[PDB]
């Protein structure tokens, strides 16, 4: 027997490796009812790349739970939270401007940033990598992409840090999360009244139906977006590959590589481990028969690590066949920054491995969030030379 499955309220040190803990419900059995009740609704969580696949692209599970605070208003028109209607309209207002074109040619200034993170991260004894290099270089993108001083970034980011407090995938919290709310909505409305921002602004300047506070909620996300998930990439890609130096090593020799070795490093440890649907009609899973209303989580580190699809999951092998792993997901909620998420995965990737010659020798301090969803280190130290 195995415990009830819950993404919360898990130990410690299974958060710091949570593979093994799939691979026993997986082997277990490919979906795992977790019920409520009665009064329900029951969760099925899912830990096959088929299933999970399956739930990633059933138009019948959708985001929000259909019935079978500055911090409310920022958070209502978040892409991330809106089903196919509401979505389909926003999805399609920014996806060319996060178009591989805009991405490219942003390349060289995201470089620029991780370089400049790095010459600082260089005067410390023992630096800490999160909140000097990969919990900054996601906020400082995103923030010339929206023109926002530089100099905010550390502002900026510890509001965002602020705002995760109030995440349904953690535990006076709403407190911290509504001040920081509150702060980001004077800062960005301050900022509508003066580059992504501007063409958001001019698009209601000229006849386009866009709400202050839309445009407002919009930049909220944006900003926090890689701050929970790039950041986590990039302190556990650090960890991944100081426990394979064999890759490490070939990727400090290898330059061309560092592309192959970021899908590779996300398919072994993606930073967002699940994402939840709600079933809009009765549906077979597994050996299943889901109700309709019931709560589907797709697990997708679970998934990315399925020896169904990926033989010998637990090898770190940049030769597998690309685009297999589901870490920005699968579908029309398809990751919408996955491009530029990329791009600073790899230019942050190869500025640290060009930066820090010892970055895979001595040892390291390293602490967890305790968040089962938006999964990475709070902290990650490391033993310079
Ligand atoms: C490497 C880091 C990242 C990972 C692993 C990741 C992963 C994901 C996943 C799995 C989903 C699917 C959610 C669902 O099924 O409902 C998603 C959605 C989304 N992501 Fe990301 N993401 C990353 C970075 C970013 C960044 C940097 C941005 C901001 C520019 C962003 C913006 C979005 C948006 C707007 C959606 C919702 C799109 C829709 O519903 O159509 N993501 N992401």
């Amino acid at each position: 027997t195995l415990p009830r499955f819950d993404l919360m309220g898990w130990d410690k040190k299974d958060i710091a490796d949570p593979y093994p803990v799939y691979r026993r419900y997986r082997e277990a059995a490919p979906v795992h009812r977790t019920a409520s009740g009665p009064g329900k609704p029951d969760t099925y969580y899912v830990f096959t790349y088929d299933d999970v696949v399956r739930v990633l692209s059933n138009r019948r599970l959708g985001r929000n739970a259909r019935v079978a605070r500055a911090l409310r208003t920022v958070v209502e028109n978040w892409l991330v939270f809106l089903d196919p209607p509401h979505h389909t309209e926003l999805r399609s207002l920014l996806t060319t401007e996060f178009s591989p074109s805009i991405v490219t040619g942003l390349r060289p200034r995201i470089a620029e940033l991780a370089s400049a993170l790095l010459d600082r991260l260089r005067a410390q004894r023992r630096p800490d990598l999160v909140e000097g290099f990969a919990a900054p270089l996601p906020i400082l993108v995103i923030s010339a992409l929206l023109g926002i001083p530089e100099e905010d970034h550390t502002w900026l980011r510890a509001n965002a840090v602020a705002l995760q407090e109030a995440s349904t995938t953690r535990a006076r919290g709403y407190a911290r999360a509504e001040a920081a709310s509150q702060e980001f909505t004077r800062y960005f409305r301050r900022e509508v009244d003066r580059d992504l921002l501007t063409l958001l602004v001019r698009a209601r300047d000229t006849g386009s139906p866009l709400s202050v506070d839309g445009i407002v909620g919009t930049c909220v996300h944006l900003l926090t977006a890689g701050h929970e998930t790039t950041t986590n990439f990039l302190a556990k890609a650090v960890l991944t590959l100081r426990a394979h130096r064999d890759v490490l090593d070939e990727l400090r020799t290898t330059p061309e590589s560092t592309p192959a070795a970021v899908e590779e490093l996300m398919r072994y440890d993606p930073p967002v481990q699940a994402v939840t649907r709600w079933a809009y009609e009765d549906i077979r899973l597994g050996d299943h028969d889901i109700p309709r209303g019931s709560r589907v989580v797709a697990l997708l580190g679970s998934a990315n690590r399925d020896p169904a699809r990926f033989p010998d999951p637990d090898v770190l092998d940049v030769h597998r066949a690309a685009e297999r792993q589901v870490g920005f997901g699968l579908g029309i909620h398809y990751c919408l920054g996955a491009t530029l998420a990329r791009a600073e995965a790899e230019i942050g990737l190869r500025a640290l491995l060009d930066g820090i010659p010892a970055l895979g020798r001595g040892a390291h301090e390293v602490e967890y969030a305790d968040d089962m969803v938006f999964h990475g280190p709070t902290r990650l130290l490391l033993d310079l030379p």
